[PDB]
């Protein structure tokens, strides 16, 4: 049926094609997924947006990168949260978008919540931003007007649509920055070295946070921990939690003019005596040692977290991935050989871990190339 190019969108880790000395978030140690899709004749682009920023801030950045222009976070939103209204300036990867072009988004991890929110803003705008604009006589980003539907279909991989319990870990703060550290390591990048090039830009202009000359990432992360991008409600950290994801689900709905596709991942085995889930062999070392124990055993009746939630891919509960449920009116149906419009098409669950699926961690039985080509083909169908 269609011609749409594909835009790749990372999660709460992630970086541009030139960052990390060319080590690709999409493809990691296996290769360059964008290159493969392009070689195969599927036109593909990569967005880079603040890994730790809220989905709102991320969707605003994404809008700017796509159509070109200066990031506008909304004057009501920036006033409420205490950060800059305008951010950086982009050329635009897809100027055709201005004349009725369309796209497909392939989104990993938190990128899936962002892709959802982008769609919902494009279609509906923000009532709150429209009113704050009229009321204080300031300018409004066209992102907030509504009526701008240009995303034809959204595909999510290992997305915490309902939040992930990782956030409830007692040392979640130190362990989450340890993961940024791990993803760094997998790119042959030290955390105790004060690099002179950017390497990994967290894109915190709006918070006025930037890494300093002679500052290592270890040192940078300590500061980040104490900044509003870790401690405010306007953070990846918040939209990632269970209550945070459910809040997003209350206003971020499936558009009827988009097709939605979900892929779940798992890398655990159930223990028969405990009913706990444990990391399979070959699961990435950091999630194996640090995150998966906790994820496979944390229950919390007040949060409605029971045995359903224990299966996981090393970072996100598997139950969370098939589509938003908590606080949502979206429909989820299992893939029947056809992609239905306006609902979540549950493409099933793959025995792959969170970082193996984008190839950041090796997995020789996972045929990452055929995986992505099949996705590309399905989107074109
Ligand atoms: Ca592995
Ligand atoms: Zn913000």
């Amino acid at each position: 049926a269609n011609d749409a190019p594909i835009v790749l969108l990372h999660g709460f880790t992630g970086w541009g094609r030139e960052e990390m000395f060319g080590f690709k978030y999409w493809g990691g140690v296996r290769g360059d997924i964008e290159q493969w899709l392009n070689d195969n004749g599927y036109r593909t682009y990569t967005l880079a947006v603040g890994p730790l920023s809220s989905n709102w801030d991320r969707a605003c950045e994404a809008y700017a990168q796509l159509v070109g222009g200066t990031v506008d976070y909304g004057a009501a939103h920036a006033a409420k949260h205490g950060h800059a209204r305008f951010g950086r300036t982009y050329p635009g990867l897809l100027p055709e978008l201005k004349r009725g072009g369309r796209i497909h988004i392939i989104a990993h991890s938190q990128g899936g919540q962002t892709a959802r929110m982008l769609v919902s803003l494009l279609e509906n705008g923000s009532q709150e931003e429209r009113e704050y604009a009229k009321a204080h006589n300031v300018s409004l980003s066209p992102l907030f007007e509504g009526g701008h539907h240009f995303v034809l279909s959204v595909t999510t991989i290992a997305t915490p649509h309902d939040g992930t319990t990782l956030v409830n870990m007692v040392d979640f703060t130190d362990r989450f920055f340890d993961l940024q550290k791990a993803v760094l390591k997998a790119a042959a990048v030290a955390s105790n070295v004060p690099y002179t090039s950017q390497v990994y830009d967290f894109k915190l202009d709006q918070w006025g946070l930037r890494r300093q000359p002679g500052e290592s990432f270890d040192q940078y992360f300590e500061r980040l921990k104490r900044s509003p991008v870790w401690t405010s409600t306007d953070t990846a950290r918040y939209d990632l939690s269970v209550p945070g994801a459910e809040k997003l689900n209350q206003w971020v709905k499936a558009s009827p003019n988009t097709y939605y596709l979900s892929f779940a991942t798992e890398r655990t085995y159930r223990g028969a005596l405990t009913g706990n889930y444990y990391p399979e062999l070959g699961m990435n070392a950091f999630s194996a040692v640090v995150c998966a124990p906790f994820l496979g055993s944390y229950r919390n009746a007040t949060l409605g977290i029971d045995d359903r939630w224990l299966e996981n891919d090393g970072i996100v509960n598997t139950f969370s991935m098939n589509g938003p449920k908590r606080g949502s009116t979206d429909r989820i149906v299992p893939y029947d050989g056809t992609i239905k419009k306006g609902v979540w098409n549950d493409m099933g669950t793959y025995n792959v871990d969170h970082l193996e699926v984008i190839g950041v961690d090796p997995n020789p039985l996972f045929d990452i190339r055929a995986f992505y080509l099949r996705l590309a083909e399905q989107l074109a169908s």
